[PDB]
């Protein structure tokens, strides 16, 4: 859900999640799976192939259950697609963590149309 979602970000990342990624570059943000313009992107760009593969379950809605234990997110929800969801957002706030030294803030809020073209999930 996007209230986990959030949590995990503004702990892995350190960082408020909707002006950081709330609408940054092609993919990040809204509506939308653009054309990666750098990796602070296509760390969205990967998350949202991650959430279409899913089926027993609301990408943006259903609630889980997840922990910050000594300093690491970890999933343990059993429900085949709450915990598979976990894991999919569980890797996008460390990816986004991860390449949070080629982040660019021009692109904090990018014209989404004016953007190149989404390859396939």
């Amino acid at each position: 859900s996007l209230f986990e979602l959030g949590k995990m970000i503004l702990q892995e990342t350190g960082k408020n999640p909707a002006k950081s990624y709330g609408a940054y570059g092609c993919n990040c943000g809204v509506l939308g799976r653009g054309k990666p313009k750098d990796a602070t992107d296509r760390c969205c760009y990967v998350h949202k192939c991650c959430y279409k593969k899913l089926t027993g379950c609301n990408p943006k809605k259903d609630r889980y259950s997840y922990s910050w234990k000594d300093k690491t997110i970890v999933c343990g929800e059993n429900n085949s697609c709450l915990k598979e969801l976990c894991e999919c957002d569980k890797a996008v706030a460390i990816c986004l963590r991860e390449n949070l030294n080629t982040y660019n803030k021009k692109y904090r809020y990018y014209l989404k149309p004016l953007c190149k073209k989404a390859d396939a999930c």
